[PDB]
């Protein structure tokens, strides 16, 4: 019964490593690992290395495709130092570990042979600032599709992929819970752009960033596990981020375990869960690769689109 | 101000013909032309021939892409007599001329060098039959997304693209206004499948045929012109299709010009216009190529996705 997809387990997947080199040390992996994430070198080797191989294979093939169009159009040819940027989306729930997957992927790709320039941008820079969300009644919907300046986000990625020298994204601060005035992330004709955020795989009545992706990941897990990870990270942040007096959620620093669980579950119930179910999970069917994690953050299963 | 698209006029577009051969005679073009359509050899040469070139370029590049995935997976390689089928979508309003564009494209592609097997399937075979539409209260919504068995349609295209030997689509009769019992269109590992229908470029919370397209056309025109074409074809069918006593709309055969205009405008107003505005036109942004026709059915402008 034919399928666009093929499923693997970790055994099956890790065999596809071939002889892709491991270019990353244990200390280097630490700088990449997010609070609460469990990634080790073994996981890098068995899961991320075949991924990086898949992508290397696709970057070459995908260039052919733009080149055929440029040929058709009777066009100059290509700068071989500036190919069309390969755009990689990374999607999934809050707390599922997207930021680790993306940082690790970036680090692996930047260590391929020619040392490609590999940029990583998070869509939280494209959230409306609080004063605008407040205007729109959206202060309790950060991460919902409507809380983003989608036009700006699409402009940004179109600019990069169309080969602009320079493009700027705004910058969000979790600690201050708002866009940072005057802050910009500048992307300068990278070879590869990884775009990471809850809703990057969305589709709609207009052309969207997902329509520009040459590859996408969705980082998945059971909803109950993701909630547990969220609540557990909320409790852990009492003595990390929330302990900063400047932190927007500094008042949570002093909560007891049981108060903190209450608070975190209410945020999950009223914001992150509804967003996952209504907006994020309906984008999973389109991902080129789903990385499914077990309750321990271990990626044990994968679903690859072959069509 | 960068753009996924590039616009042409007919001058600009026709220069991209290069020396693509014209393999089609005036008599052959007649068999392809729909009631009310204006296509001539000149239009074939200036518009359809560069299109066919673009596609030839893309079929080769696109194969590379599946081959890279097959390589990654350590897979046999490919039957060179059975490559992965290249899937072409053709979308747009009722009465806009999709069936002519698709028949002409099929005829041009089947006349490339190796004589590729080029199948053409219309999504009207995937409409629910009347008894089922009646059950669902949809007898006045034929052509709306919900009037189709989308699961069956997706099964069909997945099967073909995944390399099945044989796949069957049901068959709709306009004359009898219903799916034809026991009729099947059998598609046998074509090299190219053209899938034509109002809503083929739709996207949604599940993987859809548009997610399987290697190329798509949208046949566009101003809404007022399309309505004029629709009403004018309705009046012309009084002495063609509706004149058949078996015809479902045989009672319209005897209408005066002015009665027929009334009838046809009401159908446009209550079915086809709402469908165009709510469902079809929101898919235009995704088409690889928009063919924009002037009031005379003349394709005078084109919009190509380069990203
Ligand atoms: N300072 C601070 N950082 C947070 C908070 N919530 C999430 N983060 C960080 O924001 C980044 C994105 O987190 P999240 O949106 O849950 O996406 P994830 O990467 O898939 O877990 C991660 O580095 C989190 O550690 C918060 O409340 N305060
Ligand atoms: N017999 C008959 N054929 C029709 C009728 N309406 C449309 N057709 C034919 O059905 C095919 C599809 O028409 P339409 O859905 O308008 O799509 P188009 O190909 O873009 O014009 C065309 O060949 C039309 O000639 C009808 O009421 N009766
Ligand atoms: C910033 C986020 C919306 C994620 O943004 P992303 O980069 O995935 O677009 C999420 O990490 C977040 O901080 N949500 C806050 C929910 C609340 O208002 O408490
Ligand atoms: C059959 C159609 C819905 C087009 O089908 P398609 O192949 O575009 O999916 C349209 O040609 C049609 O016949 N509409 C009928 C509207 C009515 O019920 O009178
Ligand atoms: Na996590
Ligand atoms: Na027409």
């Amino acid at each position: 019964e034919p399928s666009p997809y093929v499923e693997f387990d970790r055994r099956q997947w890790r065999a596809l490593r071939m002889s892709t080199p491991l270019a990353l040390t244990e200390e280097e992996l630490v700088g990449l690992r997010g609070l609460g994430e469990q990634i080790d070198l073994l996981e890098v080797e068995e899961v991320y290395l075949p991924l990086a191989r898949l992508i290397h294979l696709q970057v070459a093939a995908r260039q052919r495709l733009f080149a055929a169009t440029a040929e058709f159009l009777g066009e100059p040819q290509q700068n071989p130092d500036r190919p069309v940027p390969f755009i990689i989306g990374v999607a999934g729930s809050v707390a599922v570990g997207k930021s680790t997957t993306a940082r690790v992927l970036q680090a692996l790709l930047a260590r391929w042979d020619h040392h490609p320039r590999v940029d990583l941008v998070t869509t939280d820079g494209f959230l409306y600032p609080n004063a605008e969300l407040q205007r729109r009644n959206l202060m309790h919907r950060k991460g919902f599709p409507e809380s983003y300046n989608r036009r700006a986000l699409m402009r940004f990625v179109t600019s990069v992929k169309s080969g602009s020298d320079y493009a700027c994204a705004p910058v969000y601060s979790h600690l201050h819970y708002d866009i940072i005035p005057g802050a910009e992330q500048v992307v300068r004709h990278p070879d590869i752009l990884i775009l990471e955020g809850l809703n990057v795989l969305q589709t709609g009545p207009t052309l969207m960033v997902s329509d520009l992706f040459d590859f996408s990941l969705y980082v998945d897990a059971r909803i109950e596990d993701i909630e547990q990870w969220y609540v557990s990270r909320f409790l852990a942040m009492r003595t990390t981020a929330f302990a900063d007096p400047e932190s927007h959620f500094h008042h949570y620093a002093a909560f007891s375990d049981s108060q903190a669980v209450v608070a975190a579950r209410e945020i999950w119930r009223t914001i992150n869960r509804p967003n996952l179910v209504e907006n994020i999970l309906p984008t999973r069917p389109r991902a080129t690769l789903v990385l499914r994690k077990d309750a321990d953050h271990s990626i044990n299963r994968l679903r690859l689109r072959k069509l």
